[PDB]
């Protein structure tokens, strides 16, 4: 028993990291098989960053200006090309550390783990969640660019998040690893304002579902609702609208605790209309939503 | 910017995780050199729970019994020992993927991530602090008996936990490294309740300092108070007691923002006096304690 945010063992993802520097700029890197992939700003100056033109400034650097350390090593570059907001840079030597790996591009509201670095070192990990508005709330200072976002599926790491910039809101915006930023975000240092963020309904459902299997039952009630009339309350209260996906994927967790849907849609609704009253689920004063249905059923079940 | 629940990276620790099982029962050892740590309840049945004679449970017991997997390869027991609430397996194969290490013994208060473990293999990551009556509040289920809390400085792991028990109430106890059990528990399974378990005033107080740092400053008001006079506050609130060595600790982060020790407990005070209001602080709606002022220092200054 117990429920906590729970991160991926990171030891895959660590053998992976390099420090990329380009000229004055050093971030992080992901080393795989004979490619080391990184946010394309790396040959920037912040001089560069207010309206840069990457193809421009990516022609006045070779494949020696490139720098990769993977530890105390120097790799040696033999290629680099520019694939939407990354760099990929070929070098001679396959990463012998190499998990088995795939690129994801993740949807919004799904979960996945940090490794923050700095100079090519892991500093951290932890739990993350790609908002509806595509933006992440991580904590990432100046040298972390290039950390990854993944999850892992027995032995294979998916990549799904590279990070490349903090909006001057404090959010955190970046790209999958084919160079696409999640949401409208540039790689510029100019005003970019994250839209509204939304709460993930059937992530807050599905750790209602984790409260109950883990003993927190004081929010259950004697009501139900229907799909339209909690949808309702979830407009006002700025959640994402429910849908028959979503309670299908709430299945398994429904079928584990006996309790229908849409009855815990009613505890939930309930929970939106009157607060906590100074009560807490699981250790938290608010309804938590970086948890998917799949993270409960796992971490509930122990998959490894 | 951000502030998150971050947990070290877990890859040195995933290297030394190995599969221990003794007659019926599987749990998780710890592969460090030539020795194979694990709790020594793996050689007892539900039934022996009860009221367990170790000694004798031990003596029935043979090199050949104990069964260690690392991944899938066996290792060859060739000495067995009981150090406390911990078995040490000789093995004849030092583990190539022992890192720099240290067993310490935490003081309550502190912090330290865990890596949980099934049947030798980690499931996740998370961080945890060792609270004021000696319980962890994690998230293990059957199986992650042996599973480990540790700390990493630079290159040198300092294992301070290694998981035992759940009580009936959900919380966690465990041991040290040298298998004396953090708080009264004992390897048993009969009643025990976790005794009173206050707030962390010194964490709570360094993560207000971490919500100035980010940018969260509403709480922030135009009063002082003495160490004495927030004391009387902190025993109503069931917070420890703030001493000098606290304000002292704190040193570094009143230094960087700017803002007295005592002033910020002006602010914890008028919160615990008035609650949140509604607000949040750093994302959460109650006053956190598991960071220690290490911890924000660290996050806040991105030590790999
Ligand atoms: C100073 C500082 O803490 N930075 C950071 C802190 C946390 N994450 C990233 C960064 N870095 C950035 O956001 C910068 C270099 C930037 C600016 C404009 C566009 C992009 Cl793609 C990147
Ligand atoms: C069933 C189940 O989820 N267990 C567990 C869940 C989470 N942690 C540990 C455990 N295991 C225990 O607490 C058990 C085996 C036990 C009982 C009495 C004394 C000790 Cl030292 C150990």
């Amino acid at each position: 028993s117990g429920f906590r945010k729970m991160a991926f063992p990171s030891g895959k993802v660590e053998g992976c990291m390099v420090q990329v520097t380009c000229g004055t700029t050093t971030l992080n890197g992901l080393w795989l098989d004979d490619v080391v992939y990184c946010p394309r700003h790396v040959i920037c100056t912040s001089e560069d960053m207010l309206n840069p033109n990457y193809e421009d400034l990516l022609i006045r650097k070779s494949n020696h200006n490139f720098l990769v350390q993977a530890g105390n090593v120097q790799l040696r570059v033999i290629g680099h090309s520019m694939q939407n907001c990354v760099l990929k840079l070929k070098v001679d030597t396959a990463n012998p550390k190499t998990p088995k790996y795939k690129f994801v591009r993740i949807q919004p509201g799904q979960t996945f783990s940090v490794l923050a670095c700095y100079n090519g070192s892991p500093s951290g990990v932890y739990q993350c969640a790609m908002r509806p508005n595509f933006t992440i709330k991580g904590s990432f200072l100046n040298g972390s660019c290039g950390s990854v976002g993944f999850n892992i599926d027995y032995d294979c790491v998916s990549f799904c998040y590279m990070h490349h910039m903090e909006l001057p809101t404090g959010v955190h915006a970046g790209t999958d690893l084919e160079g696409n930023f999640y949401g409208p975000f540039v790689d510029r240092q100019t005003a970019q304002a994250a839209g509204t963020d939304t709460t993930i309904t059937v992530n807050v459902l599905a750790w209602l579902y984790a409260a109950v299997i883990n003993g927190d039952r004081w929010f259950l009630n004697r009501f139900t609702t229907t799909l339209n009339d909690f949808n309702l309350v979830a407009m006002k209260y700025n959640y994402e609208p429910l849908t028959q996906d979503h309670v299908d994927i709430l299945g398994p967790l429904s079928a584990q605790t006996g309790i229908a849907v849409l009855d815990m849609c009613a505890s939930l609704k309930e929970l939106l209309q009157n607060g906590m009253n100074g009560r807490t689920i699981l250790g938290s004063a608010l309804l938590e939503d970086e948890f998917t249905p799949f993270d409960v059923v796992r971490q509930c079940s122990g998959v490894t």
